[PDB]
């Protein structure tokens, strides 16, 4: 395992976060610095430390995330839309070197976005 | 017709002209018209979904393809530095063109919130 990250640490459980959904290769849960009135994120339990480093084999996986990140969003009634985001890196704001999908929802979000 | 009605399916059509990245069977990328970083670009599938909210589970790796496309395509364009992805849906999320697509943004520190 799950990394040497935060992220590791909610992935065994050893600290709390507030899960959404769990299946055995991903994970969803409300981000603890919401940013929209719903803001959570998707990550997969398979330690990838950032986007650019994935590779053609775990696309699929790439994609459960985001399908979980919109299955999860119709859930929590985020009817009128909403933005998914990838950070990567310096330039993009990568906040902790585990990849994960933000879902943000429940304002009109704007552009640029950031 | 494949590719969809909207501009983006004219777009993979070559029916209208794209200042086109990167192209195989299953996705199409391309720069953006209005861009919002110095370097932004949209991939997006040929296969035409409107919106990731109606996207099936059987999409998985298509919707997966078009991040790897993105990441190799921002490592290609040499955004060394990082890069944003964003998927928009719906009237919240600032959805204008009803073809899903993923953004790729860079070359500049992109800010927080993302919007
Ligand atoms: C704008 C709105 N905020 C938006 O982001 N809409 S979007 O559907 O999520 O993204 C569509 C993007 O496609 C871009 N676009 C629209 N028409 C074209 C064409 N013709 N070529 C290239 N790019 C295009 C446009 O600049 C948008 O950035």
């Amino acid at each position: 395992p799950g990394g040497d990250t935060i992220f590791g640490k909610i992935i065994r459980k050893e600290i709390p976060a507030k899960i959404i959904f769990e299946d055995d290769r991903c994970l969803a849960f409300h981000d603890i610095s919401p940013q929209a009135p719903t803001h959570f994120l998707v990550i997969p339990k398979k330690h990838i430390s950032q986007i650019s480093v994935a590779e053609d084999d775990d696309e699929s996986l790439l994609g459960h995330l985001m399908i979980v990140g919109k299955k999860c969003a119709a859930d929590l009634g985020l009817n009128k839309g909403y933005r998914m985001v990838v950070n990567e890196g310096s330039d993009g704001g990568q906040s902790v070197y585990h990849v994960h999908l933000h879902v943000l929802g429940g304002r009109q979000m704007h552009w640029p976005p950031g």
